[PDB]
Parts: C-alpha cells; sequence; structure tokens
C-alpha cells in the first residue's frame, strides 16, 4: 500500500452528518502528499449552513497521508490496508456538552483516495459552545496516540483536542478512535506511537458558500 502514496495523491472526502437533529452534508477536495505529511483541503458545506463549527469538523473530514520516518515505516497500519482501505470509527466528547458518533470509509477509488463518513451527533446544548457557534476559527496542534489492536487486527487511537472559544476559554474534545481494515491482507500493526498534527484553517477570499481551506502537516513519531 504504500507505494500508492509516494506522490501526489489527489484526495475526496463526503461528509453526511445530523447533530442534534441538524442535518447538513459536507463535501471536500484537495491533494496529498505523505512524503512530507502534507494535506491541502476545501471544504464546502452543500447543503447551506453548517450548523456546527467548522473546527469540530477538522479531525473527521485521512491519516493515510502520514509521513512516516523511514525508521518508523513497519508501523504505518494506513497505508497498509491500502487500496481495500479502512474502517475509521470515533466517539468525541465534547466536555460538558454533547457527543459525536463518526464512521467513516477510506479507500482508492482509483487513483483517488476518497474518505467517506457519516457523523451523529447527540445531547448538545442548543446556546452551548458548539451549536451557539461560540468556538474560535483557530489553528489546531495536537498529537494521536496510537495502539495496536490485535483483535480487530487494526489500532485505537485516542487524543484532545482544546478548541479555543471566543472568550478565552477552552472546549475539550475528547477522541476515542478506531481503525480496522475492509480487506483481508496483511497489515502493519504498530508499536505505540503518536501523529504529530498540525491544521490551518483559512478562508478563501472568493467563496461564498460556507466552506472551510486546510493546510494540514502530519508527521509519525515517538519512537
Amino acid at each position: 500500500g504504500e507505494e500508492l502514496f509516494t506522490g501526489v495523491v489527489p484526495i475526496l472526502v463526503e461528509l453526511d452528518g445530523d447533530v442534534n437533529g441538524h442535518k447538513f452534508s459536507v463535501s471536500g477536495e484537495g491533494e496529498g502528499d505523505a512524503t512530507y505529511g502534507k494535506l491541502t483541503l476545501k471544504f464546502i458545506c452543500t447543503t447551506g449552513k453548517l450548523p456546527v463549527p467548522w473546527p469540530t469538523l477538522v479531525t473527521t473530514l485521512v491519516q493515510c497521508f502520514s509521513r512516516y520516518p523511514d525508521h518508523m515505516k513497519q508501523h504505518d497500519f494506513f497505508k497498509s490496508a491500502m487500496p481495500e482501505g479502512y474502517v475509521q470509527e470515533r466517539t468525541i466528547f465534547f466536555k460538558d456538552d454533547g457527543n459525536y458518533k463518526t464512521r467513516a470509509e477510506v479507500k482508492f477509488e482509483g487513483d483517488t483516495l476518497v474518505n467517506r463518513i457519516e457523523l451523529k451527533g447527540i445531547d448538545f446544548k442548543e446556546d452551548g459552545n458548539i451549536l451557539g457557534h461560540k468556538l474560535e476559527y483557530n489553528y489546531i496542534s495536537h498529537n494521536v496516540y496510537i495502539t495496536a489492536d490485535k483483535q480487530k487486527n487494526g489500532i485505537k487511537a485516542n487524543f484532545k483536542i482544546r478548541h479555543n472559544i471566543e472568550d478565552g476559554s477552552v472546549q475539550l474534545a475528547d477522541h476515542y478512535q478506531q481503525n480496522t481494515p475492509i480487506g483481508d491482507g496483511p497489515v502493519l500493526l504498530p508499536d505505540n506511537h503518536y501523529l504529530s498534527t498540525q491544521s490551518a484553517l483559512s478562508k478563501d477570499p472568493n467563496e461564498k458558500r460556507d466552506h472551510m481551506v486546510l493546510l494540514e502537516f502530519v508527521t509519525a513519531a515517538g519512537i
């Protein structure tokens, strides 16, 4: 699978979401260059206004584009599962608010890497930081801690995203993740390590639809 990532790969993302009965869709397009752990993406809310803050959807909206150092290449589950792909599931617990549960399939469709996602949010406060749109549109930088899951022939991960609220405080989003291969071939089950991830959020000045531009870097480390 690693052979598939040696140059620049086109990405497509498609998300259907329902948070407290507020239904929405997001489409994304861009490119990934795993050699440099580099992702360039643009996401569009295709149903009108996004009912949650864009920063809360970043993590859900392709860790196969991580740069694994040469000395850690035997720990890259994500690429090993390609082209058949993997299922990525999360529960994201927003402290003192609701939770997202997400299920995604990440696979190649020809030469394009596709991430198709369903997201379901419940228990949110209607005037809280998520449904009330109180989060800053900020750089996001944290480590994704990975461990092997031998029973599912895959991995688990956990991490905390600290979203700045507009009043200077923090909205914690505790992430629990599991990935399992779609195909039955061998996959690389890693030793414990992390992905150092940085996502820079911006706007396209010519774009009038509700949208998010991202420049993201993802680098494996810890060994």
